[PDB]
């Protein structure tokens, strides 16, 4: 189970889903693109 694209989630675990390149945050944890 993967976290979509605006879904909060821990920094020291990702879980957004890798199939769009999403990762959590450190000031907003959640799922965003690179940038």
């Amino acid at each position: 189970e993967c976290l979509g694209f605006g879904k909060g989630c821990n920094p020291s675990n990702d879980q957004c889903c890798k199939s769009s390149n999403l990762v959590c945050s450190r000031a907003h944890r959640w799922c965003k693109y690179e940038i």
